[PDB]
């Protein structure tokens, strides 16, 4: 069980985001374990992201609010390696400069500027732009059909993802 400091603290976070809905950034605890969120970035516009959809994990340890959570991306993306810590400044590669009143979504807000940079970082690939592309089309199938926990936590968007699929068709 997650401590009681750790469940009221992210369930504040999650009616947070449900209040102040941030742009392109669903993201939700498990609901049968408070410490694992699943979110979605949607690409922004003015990037090779754009219209993608992107299915990651950020696992809070058992000592949050303490520890950062662990960040990974599932869905392949040409931008972050599938399934693979993420070296970032919110992040458990960086639990000396740890803040723990960051909110959820400013963690999330801070993947999604540094997916849309080029900086290099632990758990960072090297593919082109039309790569990029590519994969950003290919997201909603992919989450779909290769994806066995986005079907878990997302039944309700899979099923628009079938929708958007046979649109597309």
């Amino acid at each position: 069980m997650a401590t009681k400091q750790a469940h009221k603290r992210l369930t504040k976070e999650y009616k947070l985001m449900v209040e102040n809905p941030p742009p392109y950034i669903l993201a939700r605890p498990n609901e049968d374990n408070i410490l694992e969120w699943h979110y979605i970035i949607t690409g922004p516009a003015d990037t090779p992201y754009k219209g993608g959809q992107y299915h990651g994990t950020l696992t809070f340890p058992s000592d949050y609010p303490y520890k950062p959570p662990a960040i990974r991306m599932i869905t392949p993306n040409g931008r972050f390696k599938p399934n693979t810590r993420l070296c970032l400044s919110m992040s458990d590669y960086h639990p000396d400069t740890w803040n723990p009143g960051w909110s959820v979504s400013t963690i999330l807000n801070g993947l999604l500027s540094f997916m849309t940079s080029d900086e290099a970082t632990t758990g960072s690939i090297t593919t082109s732009d039309h790569q990029k592309k590519t994969l950003a089309r290919n997201s909603i199938s992919y989450n779909t059909f290769q994806n066995v926990r986005f079907k878990l936590i997302f039944p309700e968007v899979v099923q628009e993802n079938v929708e958007t699929l046979e649109k597309r068709k």
